[PDB]
């Protein structure tokens, strides 16, 4: 899963990104259920919140280094 850094600007530009509703606005950043992220994959090719994020602090968590079945099992558990 990801996590976000101390350099979050808190501009809420990544809310609507996420398939998995895995980011909550926080004060003063942001934070990720890392029971919930599923690295976009299920979902897009790409992890969608980075897309917009301009403060570039979306980084991998190093505490959560799973694999793409793990994440692809994890993304059903959230929808089907
Ligand atoms: S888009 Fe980047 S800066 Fe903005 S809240 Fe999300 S993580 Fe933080
Ligand atoms: S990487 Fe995908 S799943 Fe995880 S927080 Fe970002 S948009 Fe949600």
């Amino acid at each position: 899963a990801l996590y976000i850094n101390d350099d979050c600007t808190a501009c809420d530009a990544c809310v609507e990104e996420c398939p998995n509703e895995a980011i909550t606005p926080g004060d003063p950043i942001y934070v990720i259920d890392p029971t919930k992220c599923s690295e976009c994959v299920g979902a897009f090719d790409e992890p969608q919140c980075r897309l917009v994020c301009p403060a570039d602090c979306i980084p991998d968590n190093p505490d959560y280094r799973e694999t793409r079945e793990e994440l692809q099992e994890k993304y059903d558990r959230l929808h089907g």
